[PDB]
């Protein structure tokens, strides 16, 4: 394949699959992979995020700076894992106060972690470390690893989180992974999980699943991917705004990540890992990752049969949550 990622992924496949039979690590090589400047045509004219992605692609052994090791001391029914960024204090607090509160109704334990990388001063981020410690001490729901938290490193956020599940929360029945700007009807998710047979629950993976997508080739677009980096279609994948899957599948996904090179778009990467597992993510109508009709955004009854809606501001998540608590009496 002319495209770099495809070409390197095929090499991964043959080293994991003897049937294809007829040398730096791809997992813990953390010096720059200088070969990429020779083999990627036009490397020097690529945007900086692509250069950094290609150079350090073979490094994923980053450590936890802030951990909450007893977060799953009690076997959770549902683990909420919310991708966030250091400066988003308001987003995390609104989630804490609304749909992301930890609870134990009916002995079905819901626990919450926020997933962060570093926002270092060398990348011109303002220094908010003392406030992050303060937040972490008080609320004990911050997981932070020491990699550069960037758009193109969100696959790392995925792999490192899945590594944390296998080491520190392997008994959770279900996992919800989402962004910090979505509203999530946590009651409706609990009801949905309790209506699942165990056969169906075993390999559960549902979201707003996208079929037959391809890399955007427009150089101005957020999700632009040049032809020299990737070719072909994307596998089916749930939009990263939020998806829901079993803890048993989380263990299997973690194991399979070693066999899939990181990809700059994190929700495609999870789709690549599912496909390698022989699984197809399941589209569920309750995931509105492109939001609902504006006429309906007003009426709280519009949110009752929803799993999640993107996107909502901190104030709106709290307001929707408060109205939702009395939704059974007027809908
Ligand atoms: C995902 O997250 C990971 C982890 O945080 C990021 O990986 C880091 O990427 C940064 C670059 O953004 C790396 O830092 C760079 O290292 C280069 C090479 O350093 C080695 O070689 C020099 C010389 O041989 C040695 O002195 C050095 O000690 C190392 O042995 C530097 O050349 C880089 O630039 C430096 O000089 C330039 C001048 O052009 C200055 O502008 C810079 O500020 C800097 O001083 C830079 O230091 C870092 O090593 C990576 N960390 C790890 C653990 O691998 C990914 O970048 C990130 N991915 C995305 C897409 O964001
Ligand atoms: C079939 C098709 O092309 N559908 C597109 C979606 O791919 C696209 O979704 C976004 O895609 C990027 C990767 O390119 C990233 O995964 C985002 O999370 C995901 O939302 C959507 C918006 O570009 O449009 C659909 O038409
Ligand atoms: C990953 O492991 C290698 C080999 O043990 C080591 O050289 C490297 O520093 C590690 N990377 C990080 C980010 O710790
Ligand atoms: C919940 O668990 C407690 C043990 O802590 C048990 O005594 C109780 O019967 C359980 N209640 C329900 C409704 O499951």
């Amino acid at each position: 394949p002319e495209a770099y990622w495809n070409r390197e992924q095929e090499k991964l496949n043959r080293q994991y699959n003897p049937i294809l039979s007829m040398n730096i690590s791809h997992l813990n090589y953390c010096e720059p992979d200088l070969r990429v400047t020779s083999v990627v045509t036009g490397f020097n004219n690529l945007p900086d995020r692509f250069k950094d992605f290609l150079l350090y692609l073979r490094c994923r052994n980053y450590s936890l700076l802030i951990d909450q090791p007893d977060k799953c001391a009690k076997k959770p029914f549902l683990l909420l894992a919310i991708k966030s960024l250091t400066p988003h204090f308001a987003r995390r607090q609104a989630i804490r106060e609304s749909w992301g509160q930890e609870s134990n109704a009916g002995n079905q334990t819901v626990v919450r972690v926020f997933l962060l990388g570093q926002t270092p001063p060398e990348d011109n981020h303002p220094d908010l470390s003392d406030m992050l410690k303060f937040e972490s001490e008080k609320h004990q729901d911050i997981l932070m690893w020491n990699y550069r938290d960037t758009f193109f490193n969100l696959s790392l956020k995925e792999v490192l989180f899945l590594r944390w599940v296998s080491t520190s929360c392997p008994d959770t029945e279900f996992v919800f992974k989402g962004d910090d700007d979505v509203f999530v009807n946590t009651h409706h998710i609990l009801n949905y999980l309790n209506s699942l047979s165990k056969t169906k629950a075993k390999d559960l993976f549902i979201g707003d699943v996208i079929h037959n997508a391809g890399p955007h080739r427009d150089k101005k677009l957020k999700y632009y991917i040049p032809e020299v980096v990737y070719s072909g279609l994307y596998p089916p994948y749930a939009g990263g705004g939020g998806f829901l899957y079993s803890g048993h599948l989380a263990l299997r996904l973690y194991h399979i990540t070693d066999q899939v090179h990181l990809y700059p778009i994190d929700d495609v990467y999870t789709g690549m890992c599912l496909q390698k597992l022989g699984l197809v993510p399941e589209k569920h109508k309750g995931f509105r990752t492109f939001d609902i009709e504006e006429k309906n955004k007003n009426n709280i009854c519009s949110y009752v049969d929803l799993m999640l809606v993107h996107s909502r501001k901190p104030q709106e998540m709290i307001d929707i949550w408060s109205q939702l608590q009395s939704a059974h009496l007027k809908c």
